[PDB]
């Protein structure tokens, strides 16, 4: 029993973190096989920042201009290239701690763990979600760039996020490991803003199922709803639409608990229209949306890696 | 910016987790040098789980009865002894991944990371506070016994908790690594009750300082209170009395933000008496008490390990 915002064990990713320095800029890199991946803005000076021409700046750099340090060991850089907003530094040594890995681009609503790092060393690990507005609500200070987000599937680390920037509202933006930003953001010191965010409905439903699994079920009512009628209410409360695919993804949780998805939707509708009236669910006074259906099954089943 | 419940990187502890089986019972052990530490109830059967004579049971066990598995390798058990509620299995191989470590007994109100494990493998990592009533609010299923809690300081892992039990209320109980329970619990198959809990006032204040550091300032007011007047209010709300030692511990955060502790106390008094009027603090609609002052400083200053 209990239900917590749980991160993945971080050891497999800890063994891949290095420091990358170019000029006066130091940030984190990810060392997998004989390649180190990091944000390309490591090559910028403070002036370059406002309007960098990354292609021109990169032409001016040589392999020796990149100082890559894995703990106390300097790695020798033997090639470099840029892929979208990421630099790839080929080094002459493959990382002996490379886990089985993949690069994936995740969809809004999917969760992952972040290993926040500074100067190539880890500070801590936490779980977060890709928001509908393509930002993440992280904990990152200047210097954290190149920290990564990931999921673990058995023994395979799926890297999905690399950190690049903080937006004015204090939320975070970055890329996949091919260097393509999530959202419309760019890696320059310019005016940018997150769009209005919304609540991840399928995840709220998953967390309500977690509550029922844990015996916290005061909010279950005696009604049902249609997907249409539910979505009309969701729109009014800044919730994402629920699709039939979401309904089917929630099937096993609905069967485990005996509460059909559309019946849970009727209970959620009442929670939105009437509020929680000072009550909590799983210790929370708000409806939580950063657990996916699989996060619930994983945690309530004791899945290991 | 951003403030998250952040666990320590778990790799150093992952390298110490093993599976321990005796009879039909499998749980987790902690392998440090040539000793595996685990809950002693692994030796019991259902016939004696109600009140075991552990001294007699241990005499009747053979080293051969303990199956210890570190990943894909069986470790030969060459001796067994008991210290309070912890069994110590001497093995013929010293763990090459043993970190620098200490065993510590933590105080109520302090925090630690839990690496939840099943069958010697990790499921996830999350932060817990030791409650004033000597329970923790974790996420643990049958099979999680022997999972540990810890802090890291530089390169040194301080182990402080080993999991043994879930109470009827769904909170969790265990021992230090010398096998002494936190609180008035015993390692028997019985329903046990904790004493009444309280809110950790110094931690709530620390988290309000964290909110200010992260720009969430709406709850600040221009008023100050005396320590005595603050305690009269907070005790009605089942908050621990704030002592001058607590005020002193908050000194660094008070100096960083320029807000005296007794000024912040007047903001907390108003939050207690009036609520939040629909607003949130660091994304929460409740006052959070599971961050220590040190936890705030660590996260906001980017301490690494
Ligand atoms: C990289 O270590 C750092 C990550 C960070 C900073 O705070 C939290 N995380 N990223 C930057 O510092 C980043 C570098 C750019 C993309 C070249 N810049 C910003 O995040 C940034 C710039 C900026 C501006 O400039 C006009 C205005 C408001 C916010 C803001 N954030
Ligand atoms: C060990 O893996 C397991 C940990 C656990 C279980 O649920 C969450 N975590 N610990 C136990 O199962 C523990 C074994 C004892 C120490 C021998 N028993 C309990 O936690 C327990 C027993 C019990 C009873 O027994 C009648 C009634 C109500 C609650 C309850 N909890
Ligand atoms: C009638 O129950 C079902 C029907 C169809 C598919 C189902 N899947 C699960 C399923 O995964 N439960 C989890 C356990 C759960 C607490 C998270 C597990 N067994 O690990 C149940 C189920
Ligand atoms: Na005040």
């Amino acid at each position: 029993s209990g239900f917590r915002k749980m991160a993945f064990p971080s050891g497999k990713v800890e063994g891949c973190m290095v420091q990358v320095t170019c000029g006066t800029t130091t940030l984190n890199g990810l060392w997998l096989d004989d390649v180190v991946y990091c944000p390309r803005h490591v090559i910028c000076t403070s002036e370059d920042m406002l309007n960098p021409n990354y292609e021109d700046l990169l032409i001016r750099k040589s392999n020796h201009n990149f100082l890559v340090q894995a703990g106390n060991v300097q790695l020798r850089v033997i090639g470099h290239s840029m892929q979208n907003c990421v630099l790839k530094l080929k080094v002459d040594t493959a990382n002996p701690k490379t886990p089985k890995y993949k690069f994936v681009r995740i969809q809004p609503g999917q969760t992952f763990s972040v290993l926040a790092c500074y100067n190539g060393s880890p500070s801590g690990v936490y779980q977060c979600a890709m928001r509908p507005n393509f930002t993440i609500k992280g904990s990152f200070l200047n210097g954290s760039c190149g920290s990564v987000g990931f999921n673990i599937d058995y023994d395979c680390v799926s890297f999905c996020y690399m950190h690049h920037m903080e937006l004015p509202t204090g939320v975070h933006a970055g890329t996949d490991l091919e260097g393509n930003f999530y959202g419309p953001f760019v890696d320059r010191q310019t005016a940018q803003a997150a769009g209005t965010d919304t609540t991840i409905t399928v995840n709220v439903l998953a967390w309500l199922y977690a509550a029922v699994i844990n015996g916290d079920r005061w909010f279950l009512n005696r009604f049902t709803t249609t997907l249409n009628d539910f979505n009309l209410v969701a729109m009014k409360y800044n919730y994402e639409p629920l699709t039939q695919d979401h309904v089917d993804i929630l099937g096993p949780l609905s069967a485990q608990t005996g509460i059909a998805v559309l019946d849970m939707c009727a209970s959620l509708k009442e929670l939105l229209q009437n509020g929680m009236n000072g009550r909590t669910i799983l210790g929370s006074a708000l409806l939580e949306d950063e657990f996916t259906p699989f996060d619930v099954v994983r945690q309530c089943s004791g899945v290991t890696f």
